[PDB]
């Protein structure tokens, strides 16, 4: 469950630590994959020069980042490609456009059983909603399990926003570096946990393998990919949503998109409040407190109260004291 956030990080930089983690990896049924690259200073979409890939299964309690940089990007592949081949294995990225173009240019890999969570994600915003944005992980993982994506406050993030700097290539990294790179991939395992396997959610998990599985073939070209599979870097492609996962979906209440009925404003004000008491759920005709004759009382017959509230809540009239105003020891 949450016991992933707890899985210690292992470098992998050396052959000998290669074979060992590619032999855990061979036994998992699932593998979290994220990728982290150097900074480029120009305008290219394309990610720079891979440095780590991240690797977190449900085989062992343990992030593997693979120090592609230190290993070199062929030892890696010839030990990693017919696992990252095996469409049985399937793989969870969080957005996998551009780790998929570098793999792709970079490795010369392209991956099978790919699953894009952030793609999942919207997926069931389209069927409920016809929404198509993309939602960044400290949304999804707030909004799916309730916790707060830190990373995004550590230095290592806003050293990458500010984007003067590869970042990626220092060695050795420093232990805020391998901790924040780890982090992505316990959250992408994590958030999987939630969405794959789960009766509660909308979508067919087989579905949106398929709407991976054209996100992989868009982006897997060899090449750097010049033209989006979707209008905008933060939305999904609503063509390939109405093709994998349906219709979008709607309010039931009001008829309009963008919001279900669980969320409509007109739901919520159109319901009745009591112009009197101001409670909802029941219009003045029918209150109350303005014709406690509505209410006969359980044990003393008078018209106002039940029995569950048969008890003298108002003061005095004569002292303010705690005893009703006509046993007052002022007028009796
Ligand atoms: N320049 C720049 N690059 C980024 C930024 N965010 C992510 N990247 C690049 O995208 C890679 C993957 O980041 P992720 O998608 O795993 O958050 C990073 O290693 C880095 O190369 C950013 O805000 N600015
Ligand atoms: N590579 C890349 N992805 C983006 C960019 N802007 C938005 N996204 C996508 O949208 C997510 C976050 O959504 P936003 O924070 O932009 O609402 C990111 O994780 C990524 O999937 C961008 O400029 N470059
Ligand atoms: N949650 C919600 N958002 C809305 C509604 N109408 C427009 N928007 C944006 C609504 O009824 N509910
Ligand atoms: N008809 C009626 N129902 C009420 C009133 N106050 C509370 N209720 C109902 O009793 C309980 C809630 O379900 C609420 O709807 C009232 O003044 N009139
Ligand atoms: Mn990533
Ligand atoms: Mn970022
Ligand atoms: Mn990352
Ligand atoms: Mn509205
Ligand atoms: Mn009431
Ligand atoms: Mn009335
Ligand atoms: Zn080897
Ligand atoms: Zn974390
Ligand atoms: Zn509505
Ligand atoms: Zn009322
Ligand atoms: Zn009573
Ligand atoms: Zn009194």
């Amino acid at each position: 469950s949450s016991m992933i956030l707890k899985y210690p990080y292992r470098v992998v930089d050396t052959h000998e630590k290669l074979k060992e983690a590619v032999t855990s990896l061979q036994g998992a049924r699932s593998i979290a994959l994220d990728i982290e690259a150097f900074c480029t200073t120009d305008q290219a979409k394309q990610l720079g020069r891979i440095s780590l890939v991240q690797a977190c299964s449900d085989a062992k309690p343990v992030v593997f980042l693979f120090d592609v940089l230190t290993l070199t990007p062929d030892v890696f592949v010839k030990d990693m490609q017919s696992l990252l081949s095996d469409r049985e294995i399937r793989k969870l990225f969080f957005d996998c456009r551009r780790d998929v173009e570098a793999l792709s240019c970079q490795l010369g890999v392209k991956p099978e059983g790919v699953l894009d969570l952030q793609v999942f994600f919207t997926a069931i915003q389209w069927k409920l909603r016809s929404v198509n944005r993309r939602s960044g992980m400290g949304y999804v993982l707030k909004s799916v399990a309730g916790l707060t994506r830190q990373e995004g406050d550590s230095a290592v993030q806003t050293a990458m926003t500010l984007g003067n700097r590869p970042v990626w290539d220092i060695r050795p990294l420093p232990d805020h570096f391998l901790e924040y790179a780890a982090g992505d991939v316990r959250h992408i395992l994590l958030l999987s946990n939630y969405l794959v396997g789960n009766k509660d959610v909308p979508v067919d998990v087989v579905a949106v393998e398929r709407l991976t599985a054209q996100y992989v073939e868009h982006y897997a070209v060899g090449k750097p990919v010049i033209t989006e599979a979707d209008a905008t870097p933060a939305e999904v492609n609503r063509a390939w949503l109405e093709r994998y996962i349906g219709p979008g979906g709607g309010c039931h209440f009001c008829g309009a998109k963008g919001h279900t009925e669980a969320e409509c404003f007109k739901k919520q004000n159109g319901k009745a409040k009591c112009s009197f008491c101001g409670e909802v759920g029941h219009t003045a005709r029918n209150c109350f407190k303005k014709h406690p004759q509505l209410l006969t009382c359980e044990k003393c017959g008078q018209l106002g109260h039940t029995g569950t509230s048969c008890f003298r809540t108002n003061p005095c009239k004569h002292c303010g004291g705690p005893h009703s105003s006509a046993n007052c020891h002022k007028v009796i």
